[PDB]
């Protein structure tokens, strides 16, 4: 395709490949952890304003609902002292509370339904970090597992992957050449009859 | 940290009971609200017990195998300290050998 | 089902 496209993608494939080698399992795991959990907090913050929202809703309904009844006890004492008029008039002012109380309950409650689920979706992310904390655990033991095994491989005759065995079977080989240099000495410059005692018996 | 997870295991299992005896005691005081709302929040334990105990059994897994691995390096180990000693009493018969040679 | 219980 294009020029630059590749001179670019070559660039990069080259930065990357630098950097992913950097990286180390052991402490690359707690960081994602710790910025995991940075998010988890800064979620938090949220649900508590929707939260404090919702209390404000409700003060407020209850407020409208107490002033209702405040109303109605106005007319009563309309009834008991004053005439027709005032009675008539309080519960005609009373009309706009009785009104309004519906009216904010009905959203009161689609904010206790957000606020509901908001608390449901907090405590599902904290299960989930934890669950994650646990995986680093096994991630750690796989870690060891590894290098065991690659620490029992080293033992075998015929691999040289660890110094140890290396020194190790040379030396073996060294002395065994020496002993052999013994024979071929003894070597250079230099039971049939007892078997007989077999029928003896 | 095999323990760890078994001992998380436990607590959400004895949480699950608790709950139902939560909404046990509801139905004796209480009434269907707080008896179906106990096993409501329940059904969350339920889900997480099996959601580990998943994980806790590959864990068990593992540790079973570097347990074994652990064994066979002290093996090895132990093989490899005999085989010094005889690497030794080789090299005494190749100087003995050689004795006799020179005579 | 636990309602059925109480």
């Amino acid at each position: 395709m294009g020029l630059f496209d590749r001179i670019k993608r070559v660039v990069s494939s080259n930065l990357n490949d630098l950097v992913n080698k950097a990286e180390d399992p052991e402490k690359m795991l707690e960081q994602a952890i710790l910025e995991m959990q940075e998010d988890l907090v800064q979620l938090r913050q949220g649900v508590a304003q929707a939260i404090a929202a919702q209390k404000r809703s409700e003060k407020q309904y209850n407020d409208a609902q107490n002033e209702i009844n405040k109303w109605q006890r106005n007319a009563q004492l309309a009834l008991q002292k004053g005439d027709e008029n005032l009675a008539r008039q309080a519960l005609e002012r009373k009309k706009t509370y009785t009104d309004t109380s519906a009216a904010l309950k009905a959203s009161l409650d689609t904010q206790s339904t957000q606020v509901e689920t908001l608390k449901r979706n907090l405590i599902q992310l904290e299960s989930k970090i934890s669950e994650a904390k646990t995986k680093k655990e096994m991630l750690k033991a796989r870690i060891t597992t590894a290098k065991a095994q690659e620490q029992l491989q080293g033992m075998v005759r015929g691999m040289n992957t660890s110094s140890a065995m290396s020194a190790f079977e040379r030396m073996e080989e060294k002395v065994l050449m020496q002993e052999s240099r013994a024979q071929a000495l003894g070597e250079l410059a230099g039971g049939s009859d007892v078997d007989d005692e077999l029928a003896a018996l």
